[PDB]
């Protein structure tokens, strides 16, 4: 699709067998995921934002459908306030701005 | 233009008679500035994001130009780790995803 930014740009994702909305989140370059059950080994991890940082768990190779699109990639799972698809799954789907 | 995801989407911005580099941020609501000097009153605000809060000073009716696009709008100054333009100023330019 073409999505405008009048709304928060939105998405239904499926990951880990279980389907949640996300943002398409051009300001960040890594995938965040509110606690979700994923399987397998993971490392954690210390990442910044607004506001100063927060504990993840980094899971590798991990597939999800974003909006119907299939990508493969990192998910980093933890406190975020908002499920964010970052540009290492962006760049798999084909996404990008226009203006 | 159109940019693609690989890298960062910074472009330059003028704003406040200066010079920055900015993010093209669509996981962003507004645009939020790291310490620059822009004239007139403010009212200060709590903003919420990855990692807790911060208090930024809201400067209201703002112009700005954003890759060689004019726009006007709100502008939050405070201590974020990356300029970002949200889409309060990005509906006005035009920008979109597309995948
Ligand atoms: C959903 C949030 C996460 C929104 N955010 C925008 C994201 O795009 C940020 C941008 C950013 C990029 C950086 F480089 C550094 C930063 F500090 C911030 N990115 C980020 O979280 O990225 C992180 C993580 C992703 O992977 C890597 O990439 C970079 C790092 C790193 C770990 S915001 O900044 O919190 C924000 C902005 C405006 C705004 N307006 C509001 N208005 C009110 C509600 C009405 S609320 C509000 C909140």
């Amino acid at each position: 699709p073409q999505i405008t930014l009048w709304q928060r740009p939105i998405v239904t994702i499926k990951v880990g067998g279980q389907l949640r909305e996300a943002l398409i989140d051009t300001g960040a370059d890594d995938t965040i995921l509110e606690e979700i059950n994923l399987p397998g080994r993971w490392k954690p991890k210390l990442i910044g934002g607004i506001g100063g940082f927060i504990k993840v768990r980094q899971y590798d190779q991990i597939p999800i459908e974003i909006c119907g699109h299939q990508a493969i990639g990192t998910v980093l799972v933890g406190p975020t306030p908002a499920n964010v698809i970052g540009r290492n799954m962006l760049t798999q789907i084909g996404c990008t701005l226009n203006f």
